C-alpha cells in the first residue's frame, strides 16, 4: 500500500540526526562559498533520492558583512579621547570549534558605517510603548543620543526603526539574562543557556515584504535594474551593533539620570537600569563611541528547487520550503528544519521509486539568504508569481524543528485547522507520560486553546520567515509547525542561544532532543500535511473555520474602536458593514460545505471547480493595492504587526488606523481613515464569500 | 443541429431594426429615470428570451449635469461689460423631435463651475505637439488665457489636461467642418453631416482606468467610503464647454496676434486661424467670458447582468458587454450596438429553449454610465474582480455597430487574431460587389494589413470604452468589432454626428444601413466570437500570434531609442534582454502549440491545463504594481496612450520613458528610467512565456 502511513513509517529519527550532523560542521553564511557547496550537495542528494528535477535558482541581492580587517566594536571613551573599555571582537568559540575558520563575528546586518560618540539612553525593549513612556511621560529626549536596548519581545528591526524615529544616533542591542538565561540551567557547553560572551546576530531591516532591497517587485536576475543605495528599501539610517551581557553590564553600570519608571524596565544584571541620559556624576564626561565598518554588497545566492510531478493535477503545486543559510553553524536555525526536509524528500522519493506519484505536484525548496531578509524565497516568488498565484495550493514552511521540547507549536491559516486536528489525531505523541496517546491529545493537554475546551492552541501566522511572500503577498494558504516550550511560561523571545556561535549540533543532541523523537514528530506533521494537501481528492481546507475566526476578529477590532464612543458618534463610525460581510461569509461557507459533501463525486469538473474555489479562497483576501505604505502586504485579514514583524495582526488596516488615534491632531481625518479601512475590509470579506457562491 | 450555424441563422436584420427603433425614441442619459426604465425593460426581455438569471447591479457614482435654471454659455464682452455675442443654449432639435423633453443641452461633463474672462489663444487640436509648437517654437504663453481648440485626433480629456498644464484658465471645444463635415454630403436631416448648430457632448475626465472618481479600487456600493471632491480622481481644474461651428466662427473671426504656423493648423471656416493671443486692433479691448454652472453629484446607475450557465465549465466566463446610456437618443452610440446584443441574447435563448447550453458560461451586460467614464463596467469589475481574474476567459465589447458602411473594423488582443480570421472566412460579405464572397475576402480587399499580403488590418485595442477594465486592468483577452469607413480616407475623428442630438434612428435607417445588413454582419461577428469562445473544446486562442506582435513591438521601441545613439552608449542602454525574452516566448509558444495539437484528446485534465494556460496567458502580462502614476493600467504590453486615451500604445512604460527625453534636465535619471522599463518589460515577457512551459 502506498498511502500516508507508508510515507510516515519510512521517516527515521536516525536519518534526521545524520543529516543534522552533516549540515552543521562548518558555517553556511549566505553568499559564501561554503553555502554554495552545501546547495550543490543538497541538489545532488535530492536527485539521488528520486525527484524528477532539481535545479538551482540564483539571484544577486544586497547582503551585508563585517570588514575582516577593520572590526566592529563599541567603547567607553574619556574626555581625553582614550578608549578605556572595548566590547569583544568575537564570541569565545565552543569546545572543539576553537579552530573553525570563517565564523562571522557578531554584527547587525545592514547597519551603515559610522563612529558616533554620545550619551547613552536606556530604552528597555525599544518597543513603541517604551518610547511613548520615555517621551510622553518621562520627558526624556533621545534626539542625538545613543540608545541601548535589550533584545526580546519584538523583532529587532522594529526596535531600530523606533530608535531612528526618536532621533537616536546609534543603537546598541544586548541580551539580558532576564530574557536569555533560564533560571536553574547551565551556560553552554554544560547546558542550553547563553553565556555572558554570547551574542545574537541578526538583520535590522524594515523591508515590509519587499525582498532584496534593490529590486522591489521584480527578481534580482542578471539584467535587473537596481535602485541606488539611497533609494533602497528598508535600510537603517544609524549604526547598530549587538553585544553580550558581560559587555552590557560595563555600559549600563555607570548610567545616571532618571531611575527606571517601574520594574518591567529592570532586567537581571546587577545595575540600576537607570534610563539616563548619560553617566553618573563621577563619569559624566565619559561617553560611548561605536565603530561600525560593515559593508553592503551585491552577492549571489542560491535556492535549490526540487520537483515531484503530480500524476493527475501536475499544474497544482504544494510547496515545502525552508532555508539553508545560517548565521554560524545553524544547529537549530535552520538545520534542524533542513534535516527534516531532507528526510521528507527521501521518504517521498522511496515511494516514487516504487511507482507512486502524488496527485498534485510537490515542490521542495532549500532557500538562501533568509537571514538577510527572506531574500531567496521572495526573489523566487517574484520571478514565479504568475505560476504561484494561479497554481499554488499551499505552502508549508520548514525552518527550525525545535525551539523547546515541551509540546507542538502550529501557526497557520484557518483553512488548515481541520487538516492539522485530523492529522495530529493519527500521529503518536513523543512526550513522556503520553506513551500510546495521540499527538492531538498531548498537544491539547499541554497547550489548550484559550477559546475552546478540548482543542489545542493554533496561532496566527506572523512573519520573520520564508512563508511571508507566499501568504501575505500572494495569498497562498500557508502553515508552519515545530516543537516549542511551555506557552504558560513562554516570555516570547525564543531560545537562549538564538543566532549565536553556540547553536551547534551538540546543543541539539545533548540538550534538546537526544533521541531525535521531537524532530521525527515534526517531520511527521510537516510531511503529513504536505501528503494530504498533495494527495487528497478534495483539498483538505474547511472554509467554515475562516468564518469562525473572521467573527472573532471583527469582535476584536470593534472592541478597540469602542474605547472611543464619542468619536464613533461624532464621525458616524459603524462596523455594521463588516459584521454583515462576516455573516454572509458564514452563510455562504455553510452552503458551499453542503455542496462539497453532496456534489456528484463522479464529476471531475465539479470537483475541480470546488477544488479551485477552495484554492482561490485564501487568494480572495488579497487587495491588489496593498495596505497603506506597505504595498507587499496585500492580505486584508492578516499582516505582520507594524510594531513587531514576528506577530500577526488581524484586520491590520483598521488596527493601524485606530492605533494611538487619540494622539492625532486632525481627528476628522483620522476617523475618516478608520471608516475607509472598515469599507475595505467589509468589501474584501464579502468578495471572498462570493467566490464560494455557485459560480453561475 | 445546435451548432454555430444554427445560432447565426437565427439572427435577423429586421429584429435589430425593431430593437434600434425601440431604444432610440427618448433620451437615456445615465442616472435619469428614463434610463432606469430601459434597464428594467431589458432585464424583463432577457428573462423572456430564456436566460437563467438576469439581475440589476447598481452603484452610486459621481455624475455631472447642467443646471436647468442657470444655463451654460460663452460670450464676447466689450470693455463696458456688455455681452455682445452669446453662444447657443441648445442644438436645434431635429424634425419631429422638437417637442421631446429632457434633451440635455451640450456641455462638457465634469467641468467645474466658473465665469473666467480673458483673451483667446487658438491651440489647433490641443495635442501635446500643438502645445510644444506654441510654447517652444512660437513662444506663445497660454498662462491665464482661454484656449479654443478643435475637436478631433485625440480624446477630448487629453486636450483639457494639456490646456491645464499650459496654464489655461478655460477651454472652448468646437467642431470644425474640416473634421466633421464630409465634402459632398448634406447636413442632417438631409444627409449625415454636422450642421453649424450641432455640438458634440462628452466627458473631459482623465481617469486613467479608475472608474468612479470617488471610489478608486473599490465598488461604489451602499457602504462605500468616498473621497472628498478635492481628492477625486481625474477632474478638470478649469471650466470647459463645447460649441458648434456657427458659434466658433464668431469667436475665431476676430482673432489677432500670430498667424497659424502652417496649413495643418487651418480648418475649413472662413477665418485666418490666427493663434492670438486676443483679437485684432479694433476689437482688442473685447474679451471672451465663459459661464459654467454644471454640478457634479452622486447618482445611482444600473447595469443589467444576464447569465447563461455553461453545461461543462460553468466556472468559465465569456462576457459580451456594451453600454445602454446615451448622451441624447443614441441612434448610433450605443443603441446600434445594444440592439445587436439584444438580438444575440434572443438567438442564444432560442437554442437554450430547445435544450442547448454552451460549454462555458456566457455573461451578457448592459452597462450604465459609460459616457461619464466607463463607470458602470468599471464598478462592476471592481466588485467582481476575484471572480473575473480566476474565471474570465474573454470579453467582447458591443458599443456602436457602425461608424461607417465601407468595411469591417476589428481591434483585439493577438490571442483572437486566428479566431477572427477563421470566423470571417465562414461569414457572407454584406458589401456591394462581393455578393457570394466571404467577409474575410471583402474585408481583406478593402482594409489590407500594412504588414502581410492577403490578410486584413486588425488594430490594437486603445481605450474610451467598456473593455478597458477587463483588458488593461484585469488582463482578460478582449476584442471589439464594427463596421467602419475607408481606412485610406479616415481622418480619425469619428462620424460627424457623434454625441449630438442628430444621432437618431432616422440617421441610421436613412443614411447608414437601411437594410440593417451591416448590423446583421456585426451581430454575426460579435455573436460568432462569443459562440466559439464559449463552446470550442480547446479555447480558440493562438499564442504564436502574440509572439509575432511582441517582436514587432520590440523592434519599434528599439527604433525609437536608437534616435539617441550617444545616450545609449553613455548610459549602456541595451534592449538585449527584451529581445531575448521575445525569442524565448516565440520558442516556448511554438512548443506549447505542438503539445496542444498532440496532447491526449481523451484527457480532460490535460485539456483544462492547457485551457487554463491559454486563459491565463493574457493575465500574465499584468504587473500588479501598474504603470508609473497609472496604477489601473497594469498590462505591460498595451496601455492607452498618455497623449490620447483612444489610441493603444505598445510597451507603454518604455515608450513614455523615452518620450521627449531630449528635453529632460537630468539625462542620467531619465535614461536610468528607460533601462528600468526595459527590465520590467523583458521580465514580464519571459514570465508570460514561462506560463506556457510544461507545468512540472
Ligand atoms: C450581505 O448579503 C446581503 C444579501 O443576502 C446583502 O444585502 C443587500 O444589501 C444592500 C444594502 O447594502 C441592499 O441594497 C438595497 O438595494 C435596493 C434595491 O434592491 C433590489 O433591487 C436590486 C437591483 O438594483 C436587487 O439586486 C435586489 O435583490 C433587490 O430586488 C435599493 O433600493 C436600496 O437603496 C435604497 O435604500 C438605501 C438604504 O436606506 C438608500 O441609501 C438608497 O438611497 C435607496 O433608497 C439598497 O441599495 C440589497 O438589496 C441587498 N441585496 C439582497 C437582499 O439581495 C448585503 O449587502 C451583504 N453585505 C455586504 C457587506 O455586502
Ligand atoms: C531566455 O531563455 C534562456 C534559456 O533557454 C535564458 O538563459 C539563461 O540566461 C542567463 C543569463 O541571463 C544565464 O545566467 C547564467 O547562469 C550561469 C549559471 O547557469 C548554470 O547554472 C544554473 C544554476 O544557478 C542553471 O540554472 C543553468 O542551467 C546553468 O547550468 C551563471 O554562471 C552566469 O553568471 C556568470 O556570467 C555572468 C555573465 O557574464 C556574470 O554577470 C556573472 O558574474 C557570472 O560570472 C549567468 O548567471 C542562465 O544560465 C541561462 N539559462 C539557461 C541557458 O538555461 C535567458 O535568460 C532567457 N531570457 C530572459 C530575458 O529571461
Ligand atoms: C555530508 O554528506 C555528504 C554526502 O554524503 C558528503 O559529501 C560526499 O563526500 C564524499 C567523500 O568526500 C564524496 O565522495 C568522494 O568523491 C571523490 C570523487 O568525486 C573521491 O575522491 C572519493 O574517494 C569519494 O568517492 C561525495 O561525492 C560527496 N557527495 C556529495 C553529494 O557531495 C559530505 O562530505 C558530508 N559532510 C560532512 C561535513 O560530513
Ligand atoms: C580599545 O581598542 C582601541 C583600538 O585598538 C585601543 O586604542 C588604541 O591603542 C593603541 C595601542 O596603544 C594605539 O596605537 C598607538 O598610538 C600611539 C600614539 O599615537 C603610538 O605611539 C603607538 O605606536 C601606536 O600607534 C591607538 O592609537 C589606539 N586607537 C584608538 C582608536 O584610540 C584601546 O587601547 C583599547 N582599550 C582597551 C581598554 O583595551
Ligand atoms: C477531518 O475529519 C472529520 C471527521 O472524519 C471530517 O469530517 C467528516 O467528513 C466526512 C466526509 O468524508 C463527512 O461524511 C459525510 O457525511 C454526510 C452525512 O452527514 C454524507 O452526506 C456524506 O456522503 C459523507 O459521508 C462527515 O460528516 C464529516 N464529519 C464531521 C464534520 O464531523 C473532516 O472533513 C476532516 N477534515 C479535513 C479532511 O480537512
Ligand atoms: C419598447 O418595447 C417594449 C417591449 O415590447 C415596450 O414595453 C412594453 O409596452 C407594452 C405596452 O405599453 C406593455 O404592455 C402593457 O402592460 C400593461 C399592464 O402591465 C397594460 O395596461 C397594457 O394593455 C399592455 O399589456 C409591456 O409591459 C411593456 N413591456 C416591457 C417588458 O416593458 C415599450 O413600450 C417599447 N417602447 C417604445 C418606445 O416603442
Ligand atoms: C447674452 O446673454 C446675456 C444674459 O442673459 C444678456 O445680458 C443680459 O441682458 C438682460 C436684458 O437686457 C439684462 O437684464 C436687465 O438689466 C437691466 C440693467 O440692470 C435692467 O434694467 C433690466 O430690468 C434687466 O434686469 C442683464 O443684466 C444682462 N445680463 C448680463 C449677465 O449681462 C445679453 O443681452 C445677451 N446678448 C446678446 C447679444 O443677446
Ligand atoms: C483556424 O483554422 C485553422 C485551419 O483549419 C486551424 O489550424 C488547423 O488546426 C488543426 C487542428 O484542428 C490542425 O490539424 C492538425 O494537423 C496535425 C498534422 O499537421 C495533426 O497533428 C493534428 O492531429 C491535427 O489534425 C491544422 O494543422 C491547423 N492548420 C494550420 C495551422 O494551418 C486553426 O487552429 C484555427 N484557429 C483557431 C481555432 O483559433
Ligand atoms: C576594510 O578595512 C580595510 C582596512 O582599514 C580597508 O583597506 C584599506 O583601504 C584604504 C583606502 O580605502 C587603503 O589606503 C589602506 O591601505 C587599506 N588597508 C589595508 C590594511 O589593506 C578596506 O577599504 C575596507 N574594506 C571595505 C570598505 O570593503
Ligand atoms: C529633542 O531635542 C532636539 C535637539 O536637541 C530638538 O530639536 C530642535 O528643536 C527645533 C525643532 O523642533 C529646531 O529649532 C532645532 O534645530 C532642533 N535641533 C536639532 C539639533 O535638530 C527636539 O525638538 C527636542 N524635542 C523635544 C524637547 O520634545
Ligand atoms: C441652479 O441654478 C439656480 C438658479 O440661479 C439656483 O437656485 C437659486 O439658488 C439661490 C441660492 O443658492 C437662491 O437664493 C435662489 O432663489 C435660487 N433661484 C431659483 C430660481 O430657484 C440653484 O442653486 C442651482 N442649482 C444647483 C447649484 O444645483
Ligand atoms: C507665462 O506667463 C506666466 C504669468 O504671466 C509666467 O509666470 C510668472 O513667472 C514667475 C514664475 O516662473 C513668477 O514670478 C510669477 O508669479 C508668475 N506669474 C503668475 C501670474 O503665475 C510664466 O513664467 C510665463 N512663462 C514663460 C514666459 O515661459
Ligand atoms: C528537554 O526536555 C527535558 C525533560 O525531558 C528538560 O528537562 C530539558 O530542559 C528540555 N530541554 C530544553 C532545552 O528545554
Ligand atoms: C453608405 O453607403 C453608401 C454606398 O452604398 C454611401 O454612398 C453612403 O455615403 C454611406 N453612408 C455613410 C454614412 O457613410
Ligand atoms: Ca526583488
Ligand atoms: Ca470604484
Ligand atoms: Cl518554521
Ligand atoms: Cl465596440
Ligand atoms: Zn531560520
Ligand atoms: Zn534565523
Ligand atoms: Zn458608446
Ligand atoms: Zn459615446
Amino acid at each position: 500500500k502506498h498511502n500516508m502511513k507508508a510515507f510516515l513509517d519510512e521517516l527515521k529519527a536516525e536519518n534526521i540526526k545524520k543529516f543534522l550532523y552533516n549540515f552543521t560542521q562548518i558555517p553556511h553564511l549566505a553568499g559564501t562559498e561554503q553555502n554554495f557547496q552545501l546547495a550543490k550537495q543538497i541538489q545532488s542528494q535530492w536527485k539521488e533520492f528520486g525527484l524528477d528535477s532539481v535545479e538551482l535558482a540564483h539571484y544577486d541581492v544586497l547582503l551585508s558583512y563585517p570588514n575582516k580587517t577593520h572590526p566592529n566594536y563599541i567603547s567607553i571613551i574619556n574626555e581625553d579621547g582614550n578608549e578605556i573599555f572595548n566590547t569583544s571582537l568575537f564570541e569565545p568559540p565552543p569546545p572543539g570549534y576553537e579552530n573553525v575558520s570563517d565564523i562571522v563575528p557578531p554584527f547587525s546586518a545592514f547597519s551603515p558605517q559610522g563612529m558616533p560618540e554620545g550619551d547613552l539612553v536606556y530604552v528597555n525593549y525599544a518597543r513603541t510603548e517604551d518610547f511613548f513612556k520615555l517621551e510622553r511621560d518621562m520627558k526624556i529626549n533621545c534626539s542625538g543620543k545613543i540608545v541601548i536596548a535589550r533584545y526580546g519581545k519584538v523583532f529587532r528591526g522594529n526596535k531600530v526603526k523606533n530608535a531612528q524615529l526618536a532621533g537616536a544616533k546609534g543603537v546598541i542591542l544586548y541580551s539580558d539574562p532576564a530574557d536569555y538565561f533560564a533560571p536553574g540551567v547551565k551556560s553552554y557547553p554544560d547546558g542550553w543557556n547563553l553565556p555572558g560572551g554570547g551574542v545574537q546576530r541578526g538583520n535590522i531591516l524594515n523591508l515590509n515584504g519587499a525582498g532584496d532591497p534593490l529590486t522591489p517587485g521584480y527578481p534580482a536576475n542578471e539584467y535587473a535594474y537596481r535602485r541606488g543605495i539611497a533609494e533602497a528599501v528598508g535600510l537603517p539610517s544609524i549604526p547598530v551593533h549587538p553585544i553580550g551581557y558581560y559587555d552590557a553590564q560595563k555600559l549600563l553600570e555607570k548610567m545616571g539620570g532618571s531611575a527606571p519608571p517601574d520594574s518591567s524596565w529592570r532586567g537581571s544584571l546587577k545595575v540600576p537600569y537607570n534610563v539616563g541620559p548619560g553617566f553618573t556624576g563621577n563619569f559624566s564626561t565619559q561617553k560611548v563611541k561605536m565603530h561600525i565598518h560593515s559593508t553592503n554588497e551585491v552577492t549571489r545566492i542560491y535556492n535549490v528547487i526540487g520537483t515531484l510531478r503530480g500524476a493527475v493535477e501536475p499544474d497544482r503545486y504544494v510547496i515545502l520550503g525552508g532555508h539553508r543559510d545560517s548565521w554560524v553553524f545553524g544547529g537549530i536555525d535552520p538545520q534542524s528544519g533542513a534535516a527534516v526536509v531532507h528526510e521528507i524528500v527521501r521518504s517521498f522519493g522511496t515511494l516514487k521509486k516504487e511507482g507512486w506519484r502524488p496527485r498534485r505536484t510537490i515542490l521542495f525548496a532549500s532557500w538562501d539568504a533568509e537571514e538577510f531578509g527572506l531574500l531567496g524565497s521572495t526573489e523566487w516568488a517574484e520571478e514565479n508569481s504568475r505560476l504561484l498565484q494561479e497554481r499554488g495550493v499551499a505552502y508549508i514552511n520548514a525552518d527550525s524543528s525545535i525551539e523547546g521540547n515541551y509540546t507542538l507549536r502550529v501557526d497557520c491559516t484557518p483553512l488548515m485547522y481541520s487538516l492539522v486536528h485530523n492529522l495530529t489525531k493519527e500521529l503518536k505523541s513523543p512526550d513522556e507520560g503520553f506513551e500510546g496517546k495521540s499527538l492531538y491529545e498531548s498537544w491539547t493537554k499541554k497547550s489548550p486553546s484559550p477559546e475552546f475546551s478540548g482543542m489545542p492552541r493554533i496561532s496566527k501566522l506572523g512573519s520573520g520567515n520564508d512563508f511571508e511572500v507566499f501568504f501575505q503577498r500572494l495569498g497562498i494558504a500557508s502553515g508552519r509547525a515545530r516543537y516549542t516550550k511551555n506557552w504558560e511560561t513562554n516570555k516570547f523571545s525564543g531560545y537562549p542561544l538564538y543566532h549565536s556561535v553556540y547553536e551547534t549540533y551538540e546543543l541539539v543532541e545533548k540538550f534538546y532532543d537526544p533521541m531525535f523523537k521531537y524532530h521525527l514528530t515534526v517531520a511527521q506533521v510537516r510531511g503529513g500535511m504536505v501528503f494530504e494537501l498533495a494527495n487528497s481528492i478534495v483539498l483538505p481546507f474547511d472554509c467554515r473555520d475562516y468564518a469562525v475566526v473572521l467573527r472573532k476578529y471583527a469582535d476584536k477590532i470593534y472592541s478597540i474602536s469602542m474605547k472611543h464612543p464619542q468619536e464613533m458618534k461624532t464621525y458616524s463610525v459603524s462596523f455594521d458593514s463588516l459584521f454583515s460581510a462576516v455573516k454572509n461569509f458564514t452563510e455562504i461557507a455553510s452552503k458551499f460545505s453542503e455542496r462539497l459533501q453532496d456534489f456528484d463525486k463522479s464529476n471531475p469538473i465539479v470537483l475541480r471547480m470546488m477544488n479551485d474555489q477552495l484554492m482561490f479562497l485564501e487568494r480572495a483576501f488579497i487587495d491588489p493595492l496593498g495596505l497603506p505604505d506597505r504595498p507587499f502586504y496585500r492580505h486584508v485579514i492578516y499582516a505582520p504587526s507594524s510594531h513587531n514583524k514576528y506577530a500577526g495582526e488581524s484586520f491590520p488596516g483598521i488596527y493601524d488606523a485606530l492605533f494611538d488615534i487619540e494622539s492625532k491632531v486632525d481627528p476628522s481625518k483620522a476617523w475618516g481613515e478608520v471608516k475607509r479601512q472598515i469599507y475595505v475590509a467589509a468589501f474584501t470579506v464579502q468578495a471572498a464569500a462570493e467566490t464560494l457562491s455557485e459560480v453561475a
